[PDB]
């Protein structure tokens, strides 16, 4: 699975994404995953969610409406382990994307945009790839 | 050629790293480089010359003795352009590391750990990489 990993999406309350993969180096080097949800297949497009794990430290949400970041979202729960293949579910609700890991919701993003607006997920940084499911 | 991209060295005094590659993604979604020079082959060892480029905004250098991150030097230069190659020439000279980005001198980090300490390189997070090269 190639890595950026870019696909496109329709997404509405009841969808999930599922990414399965594994950071490429240890925790103590600090990799990064970031995975965005975009309102068009361009890279440059707007991102209704913006998912972003630095894995051992801490995890950053936000969006980016009109090519401006708006408000940044943060978040220490770290339920990722080093060294390990993670399974990363996001639950698309009606008033929200909740992330889950592992089977349990640890961060949560109120829409900022439409769901109804996202057209591709791209998933990228500092990991390998073996799974990217949305449900249907 | 592999990413992250990881070789052990041997660096003194005249000696340059020469490291050509590519961003993974437009400059508009913050592609970032790693250089780090390690003091063993191992991941987790030292940083006698950490190199971070957050393409299209800024650089920061840092070292890490015994596991701890020092005292970090951050650049607003940015030659690098958007969708291009690079070509990075890291001299080695006897009072600091010079990075030089296509031919000219950019940023400089005065030695922190003696530079006959380092045995490792790994370049890493969001680039392709056609050229790894240390002078001898």
């Amino acid at each position: 699975m190639q890595v950026p990993h870019t696909e496109s999406v329709s997404l509405s309350a009841g969808s999930t994404v599922t990414i399965k993969g594994r950071p490429l180096v240890c925790f103590f080097n600090e990799p990064h995953l970031q995975v965005d949800f975009h309102t068009e297949m361009k890279e440059d497009s707007d991102i209704a969610f913006h998912f972003q794990v630095y894995f051992g430290n801490r995890v950053v949400m936000n969006s980016r409406e009109f090519k401006i970041w708006k408000e940044e979202v943060e978040s220490k729960n770290m339920p990722f382990q080093d060294g390990q293949e993670f399974e990363l579910s996001i639950l698309v609700l009606e008033d929200k994307y909740q992330v889950m890991v592992n089977g349990q919701a640890y961060y949560n993003f109120n829409h900022r945009i439409p769901v109804s607006s996202v057209k591709m997920v791209q998933v990228w940084r500092d990991i390998s790839l073996t799974k990217f499911n949305v449900s249907n």
